[PDB]
């Protein structure tokens, strides 16, 4: 494991933003490109509202859990 430091000039300080599709059977938690808030988002959003082709779809299956041994 590591500490996510926030300060050092060195490494990605890039940010992470999570959505919910709004349809009850996805309920799935899309991955966006980073500048994007649910504030700003609707309540209506779904996974084809996805920036991500990766998983801009309501059938893609959501990240699986990865973490090294
Ligand atoms: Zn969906």
């Amino acid at each position: 494991g590591s500490s996510g430091s926030s300060g050092e000039i060195s490494g990605f300080g890039q940010c992470l933003v999570w959505v919910q599709c709004s349809f009850p059977n996805c309920g799935k938690w899309r991955r966006l490109c980073g500048n994007i808030d649910p504030s700003v988002l609707p309540d209506n959003w779904s996974c084809d509202q996805n920036t991500d082709v990766q998983y801009n779809r309501c059938d893609i299956p959501e990240e699986t859990w990865t973490g090294l041994e």
